[PDB]
């Protein structure tokens, strides 16, 4: 029963990261969820020579904040392939 | 029993995204639901050289807000293939 | 028991969309129901060079509002193949 | 037990629509019931070059309002093959 | 047990419609019952060049109102093969 | 148990109609019972060139009113092969 | 248990009608019982050129009123082969 | 258990009628009992050219009134082969 | 258990009637009992040219009144082969 | 258990009647008992040309009154082969 | 259990009558008991040309009154082969 | 259990009578017991030409009164082979 | 269990009588016990030409009174082979 | 269980009598016990030409009074082979 | 269980008597116990020409009084082979 | 369980008597115990020409009084092979 | 059940450390969680000739603080391959 | 369970006596215990020409008083091979 | 269940010590945990010619304090390969 | 269970005595324990020509007092191979 | 279950002693734990020609005090291979 | 279960004595524990020509006092191979 709600979360993370990949500047994403006040931590790896704008961050924040039950956008953490915590 | 209401949600998402594809400017959509106050996150990928108008957003918002039980249009999140969070 | 009331809803949607197809200007419809205050979202694809009039919308609204138990016509959402949310 | 009262409703709809076909101006009908305050939605397809008169609508309304338990004639919805919601 | 009181009603309807056929002006009848305040809806198809008189309607109304338990004659609905709701 | 009191009623109707046939002016009868305040509806088909007199109606009314438990003669309905409701 | 008290009543009716046949003017009788305040309905078919007198009716009434438990002579109904309800 | 007290009554009737046959003027009797205030109905068929006297009726009445438990002589009904109810 | 006290009564009747036969003027008797206030009904058939005297009746009455439990001599009914109820 | 106290009474009657036979004037007796206030009914058949005296009756009365439990001599009934109730 | 206390009484009677036989004037006795206030009834058959004296009666009375539990000598009944009740 | 205390009493009687035989004047005795206030009844058969004296009676009385539990000498009955009740 | 305390008493009697035999004047004894206030009855058969003295009686009385539980010497009964009750 | 305390008493009696034999003047003893206030009855058979003295009686009394539980010397009964009750 | 405490007592008696034999003047002893206030009865058989002194009695008394539980020396009974009760 | 505490006591007695044998003047001892206030009875058989002194008695008394649970030295009984109770 | 929530934590640690590896300056990470107020301890091994800036630490802190349920960023511990605790 | 604490005591006695043997002047000991206030009784057999001193007695007393649970030295009894109770 | 939370702790210790090895100056670590207020004891073995600085101790303290649930840094004990407790 | 705490005590005694042997002056010890206020009794056998000093006794006392649970040194008893109780 | 928490403690002791060996001056350690207020006792065997300093003792004390749950450093006991208790 | 906590104590004793052997002056130790206020008794056997100093005793005392749960150093007993209790 526990490996039921875990084999599922591992699929959500793999599905959520398949869309953020199909998003333009992102080359490959990697998201982990923390569903117990949940949280997430995207780890996008932007394409060579690119950088997400100030409104392109909320694109990837709300793309995950909304696809996960009860996850406000204040808990999503976005990080590049060069450190650089993009959220606040 | 849990994989009952999850194997179903995975089909809704795949059915909802099959209609948004058959919608003109959209080339391929990708929707995730967050049914626990539910939410959704469409990730349309518009056709080459196209952009959804201001009233073409509510088309795709209500197309999902209504096909999901108890989902107001204030929870649907629409995002292009170039970031650009279209909803508010 | 759950896949009982879901294998049925998937048939209603496929039956409701078979009639809206046999309706003249419509070439192919695609309806999803949201039976928990229910809702529906038709996605008609009008024939080449056609547009539903102001009274031809209530035709397709009541065609679905009445074929579904407890669904007022204020919850049915009609959308073309070019965005254009036709309902309100 | 549920597929008992559903395999039956699917037969009523197919029987009710077999009589409306044998009615003159109608070439082929298509009725769905909404038995939970029930409702119905006939979708007659009139013969080439024909139109139901003002008293020929109540013929098809009462033909269905009476063949279904507890269905007033104010819930039956009649629609042609050209939109044109005939009821009110 | 439910298909007991339904396989029976389907036989009553087929028996009631076999007598209305053997009634002179009628060529073929088609009756549905609505036993839950019950109702019925005969759909006689008169012989070529014929029309039921004002007292020939109560013949077919009471022929069904009486053959069904608890069905007043104010609930029976008679309709020709040309629309024309004959009852009131 | 239900098909017990129904396989029986179908035999009563077939027995009651076998006597009304052996009654002179009648060529073939057809009676349905409505045993729940019961009722009946005979559908005699008089011989070619014949008509039941005013006292020949009560013959066929009481012939059925008495052969059925608790059925007053005010509930029996007699109808010819030419409409013509004979009872009141 | 029900087909016990019905297979018996069908034998009483066939026995009661075998005696009324062996009664002179009667050529063949046909009696149905209505045992729930019971009733009966004899349908004698007098011999060619004969008619039961005023005291020959009570012969056939009491012949049945007494052979059936709790059946007063005011409930027995006698009818010829020419209509003609003989009782009152 | 019911066919116990019925297979017996059918034997009493056949035994009671075998004695009334061995009684002189009677050629063949036929008695039915109505044991629930019981009753009986003898149907003697007198020999050719004979008639039971006024005291020869009580012979056949008490012959049956006494051979049946709780049956007063005021409930026995005697009838010839020519109608003619002999009792009162 | 019922056919126990009935197979016995049928033997008493056959034994009681075997003694009344061995009684002189009687050629063959035939007695039925009515054991529930019991009763009996002897049906002696006197020898050719004989008649039971006034004190020869009480012989056959007490011969049966005493051989049956609780049967007073006021309930025994004696009848010849020529009607003629001998008791009172 | 009932055929226990009946197979026994049938033996008592056959034993009691075997002694009354071995009694002189009697050629063959035939006694029935009525054990529920019991009673008996002897049916002696005296030898050719003989008659029991006034004190020879109490011989056969007490011979049976005493051989049966609880049977006073006022209940024993003695009868010849020529009627003639000998007791009182 | 009943045929236990009856197969025994039948042996007592046969034993008691074997002693009264071995008693001189008696040639063969025959005793029946009435054990429920019991009673007995001896039926001695004296030797040819003999008669029991007044004190030879109490011999046979007490011979039985004492061999049976609770049987006073006032209940024993002695009878010859010529009637003649010897006791009182 | 009953044939236990009866197969025993039949042995006591046969043992008690074997001693009274070995007593001189007695040639063969025959005793029955009446054990429920018990009693006995000896039936000695004295040797040819002998008679028990007045004190030879108490020999045979106490010989039985004492060999049986609770049997006073006032209940023992002694009788010869010539009647002659010897006790009182 | 009863044949336990009876097969034993029959052995006591046979043992007690084997000692009284080995006592001189006695040739053969025969004792019965009456154990329920018990009693005994010896039946000594003295040797040819012998007689027990007045103190030789108490020898045989106490020889039995003491060998039996609860048997006073006032209940033992001694009798010769010539009657002659020796005790009191 | 009863034949347990009886097979034992029969051994005590046979053991007690084996010692009294080995006692000088006694040639063979024979003792019975009466264990329920118990008692005993020795039956010594003195050697030819011998007699137990006044103090040789208490030898055989106490030899048995003490070898049996609860048996006072006032209950032991000693008797020779010539009657002669030696105890008191 | 009873033959447990009896097979043991029979061994004690045989063991106690084996020691009294090995005691000098005694040639063979024979002791019985009376264990329920117990008692014993030794039956020593002194050697030819010997007699136990006044203090040689208490030797054999205490030899048994002490080897048996709860047996005072006032209950032991010593007897020679010539009567002569040695104890008091 | 009883033969448990008896097979043991028989071993104690045989062990206690094996030590008293290995004691000098004693040639063979023989002890019985009376364990229920217990007691013992030694029966030493001194060597030819020997006698236990006044303090050699307490040697054999305490040798047994102490080897047995709860046995005071006032209950041990010592006896030679020549009577002579040594204890007091 | 315990190895369920441990086999999972070991996978989280291996997944969390696979992303921190794909982060630029980090060559290989190694994270342990302390889920009972949880904690974590990353052990990044920076690429040859590199050092995480002051805002590149919060990148790796929030990358783990958010991917673990209920883990504040004040509990995450970051350490290089040269000691140097980077967090506070 | 009893032969458990007895097979053990028999081993203690055999072990305690094996040490007292290995004690110098003693050649062979023999101890019995009386464990229920316990006691013991050593029976040492001193070597030829030896005698235990006054302090050599307490050696063997405490050697046993201490090796047995709850045994004071006032209960141990020491005896030589020549009587001579050494303890007090 | 206990070897569940012990086979796990043995893995934590082996995992925690695998990271401290990959830390630069450390050549091989060895950590034991004391999870019941838990504790740990690292036993680092620094590389040849090296010594952990004052801030390089907190690196290894927090590396373990945080990877273990509920372990403050005041309980971690760090020790070199040359004694030298580094913590406080 | 008892032979559990006895097979163990027998091993303690054999182990405790194996150390006292390896103690110098002692050649072979032999200890018994009295564990119920326990006690012990060592039986050392000193080497030829040796004697334990006053402080060499407490060596062997405390060597046993401490190796046994709850055994004070005031209960240990030490004895040589020449009597000589060494403890107090 | 007990050998569970003992097979584990034996492994802790063997693991704790494997680290103290890898500590420089120590050549081989040997630790025992006393987990019930626990305790430990290390028994280090320093390398040839070495001695632990005053701060090198707390290294080995805290190395064990911390690796064992609930063991203060005041309970650890350190001892060399030359006695010399190093702790206090 | 008992041989569980005994097979363990026997291993502790064998392990504790293996360390005291590896201690320098000691050649072979031998310790017994008394775990119920526990105690121990070491029996060291010093090397040829050696003696434990005053502070070398507490080495071996605390080496055992600490390796055993709840054993104060005031209960440990140390003894050489020459008596000489070293503790107090």
């Amino acid at each position: 029963q526990f490996s039921e709600q875990v084999n599922y979360q591992r699929a959500l993370e793999g599905e959520l990261a398949r869309t953020i990949e199909t998003l333009g500047p992102v080359k490959s994403a990697r998201v982990h969820l923390a569903m117990p006040s949940p949280s997430a931590s995207v780890t996008v790896t932007l394409e060579p020579g690119r950088a997400l704008d100030e409104g392109q961050i909320s694109a990837v924040v709300h793309l995950v904040s909304s696809a996960v039950a009860g996850l406000p956008p204040g808990n999503v953490t976005l990080v590049d392939q060069s450190g650089h915590l993009l959220t606040q």
